[PDB]
């Protein structure tokens, strides 16, 4: 239908968590997310921090397509807006200009949240594309 | 039948300004138009610019599928080319590189033309989808 087999539909979007991709650093995750015809998510509303979230392990942390073109100048893989006022970075994140890749995880008694991580870092990753 | 009930034609073309939302960034008002099967208006004529501006109230801005990935590197969201000698700019239009998304919007005594402001502000909207 609207979505490929497995990947899970909210909103325009379909979502994958690729289970069997070992972890990888954000480029390797952005290109075996291209491999399928998707990006890393990009996540523009409390709604889909939330959808993407849903369908994570909150043992894992994993890579979103944010990452710092400069000196904390966040771009979307996509190239879409990013807007610092509809954010989910953890307390006291983001920590360091030599962090450029953002990674979401689960803080205990907190919840879901983003933290800026070095780009070499492997971690899990979430992919995303348009439906038809 | 040719288009879906509420929409309006012009070419091969439906066109629609949402109602359930009554304004919203660039980026929610471009998933909306998505969530229907469409996209924010992507304007490649005069006759396209003056159908869509025909079918708006005066007194608001709208926001159109056009955004700045780069420094005034200008991208419509259908990913069809961007052409300069065909744009519809108001006079120092676009005014400043912190502003990357684009309205429409009426000057008195002037007319309809594009105006570049910042993403996170609340607008109106046009969605536009291939006909039936
Ligand atoms: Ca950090
Ligand atoms: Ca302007």
């Amino acid at each position: 239908s609207m979505c490929p087999k497995d990947w899970k539909l909210f909103g325009s979007h379909c979502y994958l968590v690729p289970t069997v991709f070992s972890s990888a650093s954000w480029n390797k995750s952005e290109e075996n997310c291209s491999r399928m015809g998707a990006h890393l998510v990009v996540i523009h509303s409390q709604e889909e921090q939330d959808f993407i979230t849903g369908i994570l392990d909150i043992h894992a942390a994993y890579f979103i397509g944010l990452w710092d073109t400069g000196h904390r100048q966040w771009q979307w893989v996509d190239q879409t807006p990013y807007e610092e006022s509809v954010t989910f970075w953890h307390n006291g994140e983001p920590s360091s200009d030599n962090e450029k890749c953002v990674t979401v995880y689960y803080r205990r008694n907190i919840g879901w949240g983003w933290n800026d991580i070095s780009c070499n870092l492997k971690q899990k990753s979430v992919c995303q594309m348009k439906k038809i």
